[PDB]
């Protein structure tokens, strides 16, 4: 009964180039997209989905449980303080099916000055050993800064979208201390799927995880080609349909807050699906202390009624509150 959302494919390969008329017609085409669904597929990208996709699935399908213990988050491995974010996030056989492995700025090394200042939200990652898992360490840190210059080129449209110069967005978007994380998660294909790993929605609906708006500034998202995600609108949740050759593209909480949300973050939320899965979400979260004026693109004078809001304030409530809602993955 449910009708698929319009989610539009955008080439934005422009944004990569020096043609400033076509990339202002791409900058409308994510105009068109942020007010409407608040989803679209970017296509062109540049980017290798499918070697990411097998790289990914060399590493889920390989890694043991004594290695998960090894790399666990504080929340699965009481001694290991330091990883909040960073580290794997283990499955609960007969009660989550989930499980992922999430990692951070490859330039967030020991010497990092935030590092040493155990600024809150950076951190270390942390590795499998290299002789079992050849490659993926390599592998894994090239592709945060391949869908890096994606996000880059992203923001620029963004920015273009919004009436503003094309570096407003990306100028608080830099190697050497954006907050952004990958996350290579793993959806389970499981026979008996358990009950507790299955939520139900107020409409019925059969979810893995429950609706949210992103805790980013833009969402930069690979996935398989197995449909699960549904998008509120005023139509009610729509279907968004799967394309693992494109990377589905949303704004999260913050962008809503800068720009009065009139780029909302939209709602949206996973359905349950028994399917062997990849969902491989890159969060485009700017530095600890980069602050962006809020302003109000509808309104004449560009003023909104909003405060600043530093992005580690931010990131660092936001992450909290989404594990308060929608439950410790
Ligand atoms: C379509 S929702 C995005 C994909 C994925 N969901 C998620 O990744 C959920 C909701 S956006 N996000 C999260 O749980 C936030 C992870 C933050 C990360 N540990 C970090 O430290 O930066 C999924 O369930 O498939
Ligand atoms: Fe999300």
């Amino acid at each position: 009964s449910v009708s698929k959302a319009n989610v539009p494919k955008i080439d934005v390969s422009p944004l990569f180039g020096d043609d400033q008329a076509a990339k202002m017609r791409v900058a409308q085409q994510i105009d068109a997209a942020s007010r409407d669904t608040g989803f679209f597929y970017a296509v062109n990208h540049g980017i290798n989905v499918q070697r990411l996709s097998q790289k990914t699935k060399e590493f889920h399908m390989s890694i043991t449980p004594e290695e998960k213990w090894d790399l666990a988050i504080r929340a699965y491995n009481k001694e290991h303080q330091d990883q909040v974010r960073a580290g794997y996030y283990l499955s609960i056989p007969g009660k989550k099916a989930v499980e992922s492995f999430c990692y951070l700025n490859p330039n967030f090394t020991p010497d990092h000055p935030r590092i040493q200042a155990k600024t809150p939200t950076h951190e270390v990652n942390v590795w499998p050993d290299e002789t079992k898992h050849p490659g993926f360490q390599d592998f894994a840190e090239q592709y945060y800064w391949d869908v890096f210059g994606l996000s880059s080129a992203l923001l620029k449209g963004y920015a273009l979208a919004l009436g503003k110069e094309e570096n407003f967005f990306a100028r608080h978007f830099k190697p050497d201390d954006t907050l952004a994380s990958v996350v290579l998660i793993r959806y389970p294909y499981l026979d008996p799927y358990p009950e507790a790993a299955i939520k139900t929605a107020a409409d019925g609906t059969k979810l893995s995880f429950e609706w949210h708006e992103d805790v980013s500034l833009i969402t930069v998202l690979y996935q398989s080609n197995v449909q699960n995600l549904q998008v509120e609108t005023a139509a009610g949740y729509q279907d968004i349909e799967a394309d693992d050759t494109g990377y589905l593209i949303n704004c999260g909480s913050y962008m809503a807050h800068l720009t009065n949300n009139y780029y909302k973050a939209p709602i949206h939320r996973v359905k349950w699906v028994n399917a062997e899965r990849q969902s491989l979400p890159f969060f485009v979260n700017l530095g600890y202390d980069s602050v962006i004026d809020p302003f109000d693109p509808r309104e004449p004078n560009g003023k909104s009624d909003r405060e600043p809001l530093s992005y580690g304030d931010y990131l660092q409530n936001g992450l909290v509150s989404l594990i308060n809602k929608n439950g410790q993955t």
